[PDB]
């Protein structure tokens, strides 16, 4: 008995990752925060940011959450909006596709479309959604507030409190290592914080794909993000708030056909079909199982599901155009007993 | 520690519904199969059907399970499938939702589009899967076996044996109603065999589309179908072999604009985006805590997301081309 959707976020399971786990000697497992009511792991900092922003008087019934995404982020937001009485406000760039956009607003989000930039320029899209709640915070009388994912701590405080807890709490304390990829750096860097905490003796590693400066700062000090990867919600440029004070134990770059080899045969293999950050995470925790070497518990994360991908990561098309690796099953007939 | 993703599928929680509980005084609760692992309540039958046949040694691996399906069974026999090395064919109807076409591509499974026709014509999906299923086990070592969801009544045992005690346990022994609509019936025929062992008085009720043959059998003796409904997944013309001695105590017909109205509601104020089949069955749970009088504790299914639906479902040109509610967010 629950009072709203609300309670269903969290408390997912963890599921043993059967091939990972033989080729390592290890108990490999995989956090299924597709099974969130959002269908991800935002489903964790979408109702930590919301709450926050309740119990700190910035939103009444009817105010509006501003946020700049693509969006996971923006589907845990209104999905946790619409059952506590809010409204969103999703900056999305108009050249994302409508595939992206539709999903947000079949959930009733309201998009702000602009035109696409990066980071430097002041109307890019996670900036410029900061400086929309400032504005709309003026002309809404039950408040306006800028989720802030990047920057907002109480996303990587919703991972202290929540993942990292159910990961003690389901390993009956035996959780060895922990390894995630990093967009906001909520997840990994509040795991790591929680886990930590209960034993100090966790390793904690990084799982970068190409095209993140992440890897290159944490082992050298370096400044570079060399590449790119077809992998999305994760690859981050800069230290947000969410990373200050955060270290990882280990540190490994995922190319994309290391990811992409795991995440395919998984569906074929163990039912699971889920999102590019899954297979580098997968990819992650297999590393960390073979540097902590046999008899060891490590623990992922299972992100979302591959469905929303679909268009990209599963589209032998596109793959090929990438020159990356395709769905062996999607190219291959039978004899239909008509009448 | 979950041995494998087969573990995730089931205990899924019961989410009240406040408008429909304030409405009628009751508290009512919709159960949340949409957080199973193959996104829907068919991940329980399709369990069952392929673990039924493991024991009575109809497969190994390498096998091959066929099912006539609108999709969901196929999505989950083919997660299950996958997960214990099994293939599927699945045989669909062309008229169903692209989006669960897709959804059994992507998961790996071989899928034969068929024409819609009626269960009179031999070429209907369900039959044509059986005669299929009859093909493939002449050359299949490792077994070939039809999943038959409609009239194999491991479909409906899954629903005694899990869906049924969990709401019994859920509810701490409260719940006085159940509704649900009916595909094959596992769902409505098992989870009232449950609730009423554990107390003879649960009532349940019935919550029927347009097209089907169901409630005008129930109320008047007669299989009789009226009209269509944009809803997939449920619509049922016969007393399938998991509809064999089910009565329901109360019987509703819920036309297409009260199922969609309380789904579109749904979304603006609970924040759930729901599949056709949850409004009939919300709908039906009103009805039901009506007749049953305030201070009681209802309970019906949340089978399936709207994004299995969404190019129909909740697309204003196919909703206002079918004279239907559009979503009011959708400009």
């Amino acid at each position: 008995m629950f009072n709203s959707v609300l309670d269903t976020i969290g408390n997912t399971p963890l599921i043993r990752l059967s091939k990972a786990s033989e080729l390592t000697g290890c108990d490999i497992y995989g956090k299924a925060e597709f099974l969130n009511p959002g269908q991800s792991v935002k489903d964790r900092a979408a109702l930590y940011i919301i709450r926050d922003a309740e119990k700190r008087g910035l939103l009444r019934p009817g105010g509006v959450i501003v946020e700049g995404t693509a969006g996971n982020t923006g589907i845990g937001l209104t999905m946790v909006a619409k059952a506590l009485g809010y409204r969103t406000a999703i900056v999305i760039p108009e050249t994302q596709s409508q595939e992206k956009k539709d999903a947000l607003r079949l959930l009733g989000a309201e998009l702000i479309e602009v035109p696409a930039a990066p980071y430097r320029n002041p109307n890019n899209y996670v900036r410029l959604s900061g400086r929309l709640a400032e504005q709309l915070a003026k002309t809404e009388p039950n408040g306006a507030i800028w989720a802030n994912q990047f920057d907002n701590t109480v996303n990587r405080q919703a991972h202290i409190e929540t993942t990292a807890q159910e990961i003690w709490r389901d390993t009956s304390d035996q959780i060895d290592g922990f390894v995630a990829a990093v967009g906001s750096g909520g997840t990994l860097a509040g795991t790591a914080i929680g886990l930590k905490e209960r034993n100090h003796n966790i390793k904690i590693a990084l799982a970068d794909p190409h095209g993140a400066a992440l890897h290159a700062f944490y082992t050298t000090g370096e400044l570079k993000a060399e590449g790119d990867s077809i992998t999305e919600g994760i690859g981050q440029g800069r230290i947000t708030a969410n990373l200050e004070g955060f270290t990882p134990d280990f540190s490994y770059q995922i190319p994309d056909a290391e990811a992409l080899d795991i995440l395919f045969a998984l569906v074929e293999e163990e039912g699971l079909c889920l999102g590019g950050s899954s297979g580098i995470n997968i990819a992650g925790a297999i590393r960390l199982a073979k540097d902590l070497g046999p008899g060891h518990t490590i623990v992922t994360v299972l992100c979302d599901y591959g469905n929303r991908y679909q268009s990209k990561l599963f589209n032998p098309a596109f793959l090929r155009g990438k020159s990356l690796p395709v769905p062996r099953w999607l190219e291959k007939e039978i004899d239909i007993p008509f009448e």
